[PDB]
């Protein structure tokens, strides 16, 4: 429209139908300029790496992104607690996003000091990948989402990629990606931005943990019609006698459907005062090759991360580690993060630091003894159950499913919905506006520009669809609730410097249903 | 999916089964109930066609440098690739497979 | 339609209209097993040939191909008299061609006795490359074509094509065609083959010869009105002095238009008792060079073959020679080839033998004589006029203009018509019929055929555009005629042995008209 | 047809000229009849973009043969061809033709 006329309003709330909830959040954001308007090869090489696990070749680009990939982006803590404690599932269902109130400003250093003015006629660019044809980097959990207070004022992450690579260079298969290659509307700071995305039909998550166990779905009261083995020695003559499966013998009756797959990984305690035979991080954790790199197992299948009573044990990269407020970048200790648990799927799901089972591995007679073997990993089989990872307020919402021939239940590993046309990339980025040029004609391309960075607001609103709980439960659920005693500051709350804080991740599994 | 590669189908194609209907030689003139084992030596030829349409799934990249490609080699040889030889023998000198052009994972 | 009832009549006529002559041919061919039904690579190398300039790189196929690119294939003697003596341009308009009449034979040898017997079932292909997308070799004087004289029985030349070679070796760039890549039409003995082409436009041929020079079109009564330089030394001191050209020194007059281009070639004389310096056929020819190989300037440029009075030269290879009934191949003497010659283009080409001019090649002073150059070699000029080659009657008929960015008169050097979309290649090949197979499958194909052979007849029909002459000559014209006095043959016609010859060649230019 | 290449045309896209208009200091306030040589220090800034339709010539060859086609080298390398370095920097490593496909003369 115009310099001085605002191009949207600040939006922020969240609505509660019968069936669906629509959350509305808006920010502010900063976007800076990035690489100096420049596209630059990057490698390990370029940051120093020397493993072969970790080396890598991609290019940084001029480009800045929008990211609203985590829970808490949407939903206050409120509100998430309604949802959980509320509902047996959700889903996304449509999307609205909105860019306004761009404002472009303009620093000159003189000496020592900046000043920072408008600059009414510059202009930035913005487009979404609507195709899909550039490498998806939300899929990640990466920082530079928007925050989780409708407050704080963010930064809008730098938009990079990776390419195939054969140690720190690159091979003929290898893709380049201009983002200036794609239309772009250029935004004044009368001009606003705005597009819709519909979700596409993703199951519900299970916002539920259930109230029995897959061994232990058949009536208690009545014997099975079956019989098992019951004994083999009469006391070295074989004499086979067989018994019928009931309540007193639970574990050797038949049944229909098995736990799910599994993948160990290594037991670590959180307990203090514990010692260590030697560091097993690296060389004890569960991991995949591909292409002789190995990369972490983690968070790896959905597992329950721990028997019953043994919380002070987490799965080694089994489970989400989120950092607390101020938490440092490096090496810091085990009271600085959040380890989310997986307990409720335990009904179904393995153990993540068990064995699957035991396995006949002979051919047992009077000379050789029955032989068995523990079952480290078992892939999927016929007739297995199992439940997906819990998604959190501070967690990933959803994940592009990779375009490939072939996928078994695509559900996100970190958790979330997996979809093959996931909500598009959104691309930011600053015009280059070139300083004074020479009088005299240059044929190389400008390398001084002036220093420019934008600011403005941006808003997203999604409408989620709801599968609301008809149990006939008759005691009390549990329920996600605060703790009424006194404490120095609120919990979800800022504290007297300002600083918001999530002092805990919040799952989404407290009512319950039958298996 | 065909580990061997390909298409798999619960009803693929179906099996075109041919055969020359056997043509008995002279039988005795006396009546023998035993069935007949001397026949007319025969072999029978012809032409056969087959139309297979196929759909295509155009690429739409944004890649900026050039793709592989499948290509023939300029440099002088006694004899083209896939074509015959001076004794009218036609051989395929490599497996040539799908997979030049690239896409995002 | 069936096998005791004919596919075709016996169509061979002329039929002369006003302004358009239109000519029918039928003759009966055969067509034997080419490469025993194979493709085959061929080269120098394959030919023993060992010169650079010979080296070849190429396939031979087992298809045969129909060719009628000679002027007798559908002119009889007196229709080309009639044609010569009456018409000053002609032109192909449309065409016919049909095949009727299939006979395939199988051939058995028991023990040095062959026996014929037919095979009703059989299959003869045939197929028109429309697209022009094969290799056209219908544009080379190549033998083949059909007879001229309707009752001879003609074989049908193998077919086959060169590519891009280096040495005796191929390159990437070369291709390879399958004519079974081709859909063609399978007939046995009761079907039939035909198709009709449009010639696309193409101007008249010239059939006349002038009646003036290029020198010599002034009016012999009248000066003009420009002055030429007549005398530069008084008898060193300079003395211009300039007369009016006239009619006593035509050769100084002021001209518009100038003979055409010409690329010498050396002179040879058929008298008999002359001795020569050394063997100059191939080292004292002209010539042009491409990629590192070179191929004789044959026939070259359209040039008059000899001056006045001098048809004892003719160029060394500026003439077509075709070879008189019986010929052998190799090294004939003079008497048993017919020497052609163009001096009816006397009055505006350069003579093939002599210089095109002199030109200045330095600057006269008072201390240099003022040199000039003989011109062997001049490319087109503005107000250039020249006349293509003449055609005969034993002569090709079009040639197909090569598919390149340029081109400058595409009339076919040979003589003819140019085009770029000549009439089609016409392919015909017996179709193979494998002898018994094994009773036990084998994976290898076929080696073992019937040895087979067809024979049908074939008939093409050419309409004709007339340009008739509307001379206000006075005095009789030129006109092409039998010799009245006794031989022992008739010329045209066949000995006491039915041999047909053809005693010398006919060219087109009989009538005159003006320059 | 241009000696170094493309397309001769007597009309051929017309020149575009560009210039910033002058902008005059301040003059003095006593009226001088000279031309003003003092204007304020001024540069212009923009976007520019230019659309072309191309017209193409499909191929329609009987070639058995495959055909030599431009491709890049999959075999490692520092950097991408047709691409940025290190430092951004732009780089078109060989010139590229248009003639790979073939056809007959």
């Amino acid at each position: 429209d115009g310099v001085g006329s605002s191009s949207g309003n600040w939006h922020c709330d969240s609505q509660w139908l019968g069936d669906r909830v629509i959350t509305t959040s808006t920010r502010t954001w900063a976007l800076p300029t990035y690489n100096n308007h420049l596209y630059k090869q990057i490698s390990n090489s370029t940051s120093g790496g020397s493993s072969n696990d970790n080396a890598y070749f991609g290019y940084s680009t001029p480009w800045g992104y929008f990211d609203f990939n985590r829970f808490h982006c949407h939903f206050s803590p409120r509100d998430w607690q309604r949802l959980i404690n509320n509902n047996w599932g959700f889903r996304p269902k449509r999307l609205n996003f909105k860019l306004f109130n761009i404002q472009v400003k303009e620093v000159t250093d003189n000496n020592g000091v900046k000043t920072i003015a408008n600059n009414l006629t510059s202009t930035v660019q913005v487009f979404t990948d609507s195709d899909y044809q550039l490498p998806y980097v939300l899929g990640s959990a990466h920082e530079g989402c928007l925050p989780p207070f409708p407050a704080d004022v963010f930064m809008i992450p730098q938009y990079g990629y990776l390419t195939l690579n054969d140690g720190s260079q690159a091979v003929g298969r290898s893709s380049f990606y201009c983002l200036e290659y794609f239309p772009s509307q250029m935004l004044r700071t009368g001009n606003n931005f705005q597009f819709s995305y519909e979700f596409e039909n993703v199951p519900f998550h299970s916002s539920y943990a259930h109230s029995q166990s897959l061994d232990r779905l058949m009536n208690p009261l009545i014997d099975q019609y079956l019989y098992y083995l019951s004994k083999t020695i009469n006391g070295n003559q074989q004499t086979l006698k067989f018994s019928v499966a009931g309540p007193s013998n639970m574990a050797v009756q038949g049944r229909n459907y098995i736990p799910g797959p599994s993948y160990r990984q290594q037991r670590v305690s959180t307990t203090v005062t514990q010692a260590a035979a030697s560091e097993f991080a690296w060389p004890g954790a569960s991991s995949w090759a591909l292409n002789g790199r190995n990369s972490l197992m983690n968070p790896g299948p959905a597992m329950a991360s721990h028997k019953e009573g043994e919380d002070r044990f987490f799965p080694l990269s089994g489970s989400l580690i989120f950092g607390k407020q101020g938490t440092g970048r490096d090496n810091v200790d085990a009271d600085k993060v959040m380890i989310t648990n997986e307990e409720e799927i335990k009904t179904t799901n393995p153990v993540a630091t068990e064995s699957y089972g035991q396995v006949a591995t002979n051919h047992q007679s009077a000379q050789a003894q029955a032989q068995t073997g523990w079952v480290q990993n078992q892939g999927i089989l016929p007739g297995m159950v199992w439940q997906d990872r819990d998604v959190y307020l501070q967690g990933p919402i959803w994940a592009k499913i990779p375009h490939t021939d072939g996928n078994f239940h695509p559900s996100p590993l970190m958790g979330g919905f997996g979809m093959k046309h996931p909500p598009p990339q959104i691309l930011i980025k600053n015009t280059p506006v070139p300083a004074d040029p020479p009088t005299a004609f240059n044929k190389d391309k400008l390398n001084s520009f002036i220093t420019q960075y934008s600011t403005g607001q941006v808003s997203v609103e999604i409408e989620w669809e709801l599968q609301k709980e008809n149990s006939k439960r008759w005691n009390p659920e549990i329920q996600y609730t605060s703790n009424y005693y006194k404490s120095n500051n609120v919990e979800f709350a800022v504290n007297t410097e300002g600083v918001y804080s999530e002092p805990r991740p919040i799952g989404t599994r407290y009512l319950t249903r039958n298996l």
